[PDB]
């Protein structure tokens, strides 16, 4: 790949976009620009599996030991997989083959939507910041997708028809498959929606959006990182792996754990938000994707957060003597979510800085 594309790609300055890294994977370097050099835990049991068929059965001793699974994986793991789960195997096989086939377009097929100023979704890191910025390795594809009025309507005009109407099938399933476990952890907790200002109620009408993770194959792996380590902020992540390559790992007791999907699974996992709404009873945990040397790996990640005006604090229920309140009450969503942006970086992680 040509000598001018090298440049583009590399010859970088503060507020030029963050380039393709599938791009850049490409020239086949052998040393990894500087950008992407991380500047850590040791590597460790594997995750719980939850069975959405015997969570819903009509079988009360089924029903109760599924619950039990679903409540333990939520407070010990903050990570479970979730299997015999309803999504159709046509339906999740066709996420699969368009994701794969989008970022097999040419980058001009892949931008076509254009975004005005403080539009920032569709295909793209962002912007270089500074000098001192890491940069993942890795491209990607982020768009709001529920409610309705939250989707961008020129971006998704501009995504080739069987991708866009495969995920607008892919949305609703999630969103269902997300209200499933929104009320299992609702009964787990004891918390009666009709009495008490709980779960469910918060996120029904909550927002939902997807992040479609390309990480191409890297030279040095060991330097750089597909997705640095975060907490996800909200509600519940559902996280699809697209292809059979390995990457997703958690921080569990200051060590590294590999997650290894099954084949017919999702990947779920608690957000701050819900730590917080469950008064620190589940938890958000820290996670990240690695690159390797020989082979690309995809994801989709679907996000299940709360209304931009849900009022967000612990449910009064689950604050007692013997787990008094630990966060904080009373700002809305979208404030957190703002205020998350324009925090400080040095310090305190978000959970944190919500403590009483
Ligand atoms: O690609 C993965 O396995 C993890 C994705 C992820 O953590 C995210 O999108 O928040
Ligand atoms: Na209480
Ligand atoms: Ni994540």
């Amino acid at each position: 790949s040509n000598a001018m594309e090298k440049a583009k790609l590399m010859k970088l300055g503060n507020g030029m976009e963050i380039p393709s890294v599938q791009e850049l994977a490409k020239l086949t370097l052998a040393e990894i620009p500087s950008r992407y050099v991380c500047a850590l835990l040791p590597m460790g049991e594997t995750i719980p599996v939850i069975d959405i068929e015997n969570l819903l059965s009509p079988e009360p001793i089924i029903g109760k030991l599924e619950l039990d699974r679903l409540h333990f994986a939520c407070k010990e793991w903050g990570f479970f997989q979730v299997v015999n789960h309803g999504v159709d195997a046509s339906l999740v096989d066709s996420v699969k083959s368009e994701i794969q086939g989008f970022f097999n377009l040419s980058m001009d097929e892949k931008t076509k939507y254009e975004q005005e100023d403080g539009d920032v979704e569709g295909f793209g890191q962002g912007f270089i910041e500074s000098e001192d910025q890491t940069l993942d390795w890795a491209d990607i594809f982020m768009m709001f997708t529920l409610p309705l009025h939250l989707r961008k309507p020129h971006l998704f005009s501009k995504l080739p028809v069987p991708l866009r109407e495969t995920i607008e099938s892919y949305s609703s399933e999630m969103k269902k498959l997300s209200m499933v476990l929104f009320n299992k952890m609702e009964k787990a907790l004891q918390v009666q929606a009709a009495e008490i200002k709980g779960m469910s109620e918060v996120f029904i009408d909550g927002t939902q959006a997807m992040r479609m993770n390309y990480y191409p194959p890297c030279p040095q792996p060991n330097l750089a990182i597909g997705l640095t380590s975060h907490s996800d902020f909200g509600g519940l992540t559902i996280l699809l792996q697209i292809n059979e390559v390995e990457g997703l790992q958690i921080k569990r007791e200051g060590t590294w754990i590999s997650v290894k999907p099954l084949p017919n699974a999702f990947v779920v996992n608690v957000g701050d938000i819900l730590e917080i709404m469950t008064n620190g009873i589940y938890h958000s945990v820290d996670h990240r994707a690695v690159v390797n040397s020989t082979n690309e790996r995809l994801s989709i990640a679907t996000f299940h957060d709360p209304s931009l005006e849900s009022v967000i604090g612990p449910i009064s229920s689950l604050i007692t003597p013997e787990t008094p309140a630990l966060f904080k009450s009373g700002s809305t969503y979208g404030d957190l979510v703002e205020e998350c942006k324009t925090r400080k970086l040095d310090g305190k992680s978000f959970l944190d800085s919500m403590r009483i």
